[PDB]
């Protein structure tokens, strides 16, 4: 499923992350449109480190989801990654919300830091009624 | 189900948990959300001992449930871990009181031990009206 920018910005919020952790709305927005377009379905494979990220906020399968094929991993979050595939995001939001409860935040994302850190994201949210 | 926080909570009391051996529901949240982030359906393998944590409480299949695939478990709640994994936590609340009965009480999950035990909680059950 790929959600409209509004539909997922209601979808969020009605999901507890509006504020989570002091992260605004707008910023998981920005997470999400960077790491995935929006793409519930988004799985992106590493053959360096034969991880993989998935779902719509491309969460790694080293540290925090179990795929059953990835070398040396953990899975924090205590899910199988194919949770996170799938058209409702409500497991995905709540090993998001795991993640950025560690001590380095939403930080965790390299694309956030490059495409969202410091910037102005006021548009993600725009007339969204949220 | 992934519960939400206060619906959580709310249940969690109808079920008979707030002050469970001394345990304040707050305490139960705080498990809770360290264990599964509220996922009835969350579940991890441990290869040290091959047996597998179960549900949104993450009970054992070593002691507490039987999964038919744990090397010289026991089942001392009566049940298959199975019933573990639904969306009606019933049978899930059943069994982590059992769990907390026997004399280490809440400390038997090494996760309450280090993300709640000895620090504020209150967050978990605030603007809840439990």
């Amino acid at each position: 499923k790929v959600f409209e920018r509004c539909e997922l910005a209601r979808t969020l919020k009605r999901l507890g992350m509006d504020g989570y952790r002091g992260i605004s709305l707008a910023n998981w927005m920005c997470l999400a449109k960077w790491e995935s377009g929006y793409n519930t379905r988004a799985t992106n494979y590493n053959a360096g480190d034969r991880s993989t990220d998935y779902g719509i906020f491309q969460i790694n399968s080293r540290y925090w989801c179990n795929d059953g094929k990835t070398p040396g991993a953990v899975n924090a979050c205590h899910l199988s990654c194919s949770a996170l595939l799938q058209d409702n995001i409500a497991d995905a939001v709540a090993c998001a919300k795991r993640v950025v409860d560690d001590p380095q935040g939403i930080r965790a994302w390299v694309a956030w830091r490059n495409h969202c850190q410091n910037r102005d994201v006021r548009q993600y949210v725009q007339g969204c009624g949220v």
